[PDB]
This record gives C-alpha cells, sequence and structure tokens, in this order.
C-alpha cells in the first residue's frame, strides 16, 4: 500500500488561503497528506507532477480556482486529469474555488458526472467529511 | 455531424497573415477548418455571422486583435460570442493576438475577464494542440 492516502495539487497562489487550510481539516480527520512539494508555479509540469502523486498516494485532489488556470496548462494534460479509472474507481478529485463558470469555460476540463466538490457549495469541514467517506 | 470542425472568425486585415498560418496549421493537425466567408468589416453583422459559423461547426474560433476591436461592434453584436453550453463550456474559444489586456477591456469588459487562449503566451502550434485536444476529448 501507499505511503500517502491524498497529495494537493495546487497553484503555489492557492498554498497560503486554502490548501494550508484544507491539509489540516484533513490531517485531524485522520488521513497522511502531503502537499508541499505540489505547489505548481509557471514553469512546471503539471502531468509529471500528478505521476509524483499517484505513484505513491492513493488519491489525489486538485484545486480548481482561477490562478490554477490562469497558470494555461496544456488542454489534453488538463482535459486527462479527470478520467476515471476502468475500475470505476476515482483518484482525482477536483474541488472548484472561487470561479465563475463563464469565465473559465475555454479551460473547463472534461470530467466525470457531478465528481467534482465546490467550496460554494460545501464548507471545508462538509468536503471533508466526504473525502473521508472516500478514503475509507 | 457537423461538416466543419472550426470556423475561424476574424477581422479581414488578420486573414493574410495570422488566420491563414493558423488554419494550415489546425488542418495540418486534423482539424478541418473554414473560415474565407468568415472575414468582418466594420457593419457586417458579427451576430448572423457566428450563427452560421455555429450552424454547420462544431467549434468557433474568435482572433481577438486590435483589428477586430477597431471595428466598433456594438455591444448587441458582441452577446452571442459568449453563449455557453450545457457542458459549462462555450463553442466559441477567443485568441488574444498581439492585444494588451487594457486594450481588451476598453473593448468588452467580460471579455477582458474571461480566460483564453494567447498567442502572446503560447505558440500557435502549443494553440493547436489545445483545440485538437478540445475538438476531440
Amino acid at each position: 500500500a501507499p505511503p500517502h492516502d491524498i497529495f494537493i495539487s495546487h497553484a503555489w497562489e492557492d498554498k497560503a488561503d486554502f490548501v494550508e487550510a484544507l491539509a489540516h481539516t484533513l490531517r485531524a480527520a485522520g488521513a497522511e497528506v502531503w502537499y508541499d512539494d505540489f505547489s505548481l508555479r509557471p514553469g512546471d509540469s503539471l502531468r509529471r507532477s500528478i505521476d509524483k502523486g499517484l505513484g505513491s498516494s492513493r488519491f489525489g485532489i486538485v484545486v480548481l480556482s482561477t490562478h490554477f488556470f490562469k497558470k494555461e496548462w496544456p488542454q489534453k494534460e488538463l482535459d486527462g486529469l479527470f478520467q476515471l479509472e476502468s475500475s470505476g474507481r476515482s483518484r482525482i478529485l477536483p474541488i472548484w474555488h472561487k470561479v465563475s463558470k463563464d469565465e473559465v469555460a475555454s479551460f473547463s476540463p472534461t470530467m466525470a458526472d457531478k465528481l467534482a466538490f465546490n467550496t460554494s457549495t460545501k464548507s471545508v469541514d462538509e468536503i471533508v467529511a466526504d473525502l473521508m467517506a472516500i478514503i475509507r
């Protein structure tokens, strides 16, 4: 089994005011979490990072915020992040964060049906409760 | 179902240089592209042009440049250029070309905040890879 339950992929701008908070709430709920090496800055490879993550984590969360999209990733990689596993199981769970639907439609990635979380419809506690349900 | 994958809305001044280069690159990558009857001139109806393009194409591209801005389109003419589909995605993909953000805001505030493709941040090839991804995925 992998040494990490979840890794949180995020743009560097979201580390201070959200990711750090989501991680702390998760760790207190019982999940083993790592994210320090998953802050994406301009220049980084998105796929390479995701691979290092699933490489030793059971699941992954990608913070889909405006800063994440502004990093201008390849639409192929982006559209890929959310393809479901041939096992039915979902390994990469997206969390939409402070974005406008109209504002990000040119890059909105093709994902599963009602597979994403949204901090606009749920608080960190609610989402962590759900994620824990998913980790067990 | 649609006989075309992509139509490219653009100001006539950009046909010669940019749009053509882009059209070639896109077709070379496997996209079915039309744009000859999509050059725009002051007065023309961006409105109807978009309807037409969307009536036979899967997606549309609009080149946002100074030339397209200097056409003075009324607000009611820009409105269709934003339409979104159930997927939350738009069938009209904008591409900023040699324009500043302040310049964009001057033309259309809403447009200046909509994330788009930018030839200032990606080569035409990179943009074409993204477009092919969008056509397929």
